[PDB]
């Protein structure tokens, strides 16, 4: 696994998240759905607990958007990157932006959000690219054949736990 420089990681383990606004590709519900389960991958096997705000600043906060939409890094259209995500810290630090260009899926259709939120919500909380091909940190979209076989690898928990520790 990788760490960013300077290894930055939150200085608490109760983080909240807001869900700014929604692609137009799916049901709220589902996006909800989407990104409570991939909190959940990195709460368990860690202390970390998320708090869902629905007003204000949270820790991470998790938006949709295309081209320029406010940051040093534009998105780019389709393909290409799909989102990006900042490492701990305060204001900006910690966010997640997802490139409303992409097709939002629930499946293997198209770009799974489950997925790429889950691999953002591991630079949110500090962890960069891995070098390990089945890790969720890998740097190199894939869907899956079947989510319900999803698992973090060992490579990615050892980084998680490596910053945070187990689950007390
Ligand atoms: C290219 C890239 C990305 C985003 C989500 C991913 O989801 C995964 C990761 C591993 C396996 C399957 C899906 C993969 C790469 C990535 O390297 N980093 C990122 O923050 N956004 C990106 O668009
Ligand atoms: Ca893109
Ligand atoms: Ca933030
Ligand atoms: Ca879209
Ligand atoms: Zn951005
Ligand atoms: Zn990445």
């Amino acid at each position: 696994f990788r760490t960013f420089p300077g290894i930055p990681k939150w200085r608490k383990t109760h983080l909240t998240y807001r869900i700014v606004n929604y692609t137009p590709d799916l049901p709220k519900d589902a996006v909800d759905s989407a990104v409570e389960k991939a909190l959940k991958v990195w709460e368990e096997v860690t202390p970390l607990t998320f708090s869902r705000l629905y007003e204000g600043e949270a820790d991470i906060m998790i938006s949709f958007a295309v081209r320029e939409h406010g940051d040093f890094y534009p998105f780019d259209g389709p393909g290409n990157v799909l989102a990006h995500a900042y490492a701990p810290g305060p204001g900006i630090n910690g966010d997640a932006h997802f490139d409303d260009d992409e097709q939002w899926t629930k499946d293997t259709t198209g770009t799974n959000l489950f997925l790429v939120a889950a691999h953002e919500i591991g630079h949110s909380l500090g962890l960069f690219h891995s070098a390990n091909t089945e890790a969720l940190m890998y740097p190199l979209y894939h869907s899956l054949t079947d989510l319900t076989r999803f698992r973090l690898s060992q490579d990615d928990i050892n980084g998680i736990q490596s910053l945070y520790g187990p689950p007390p």
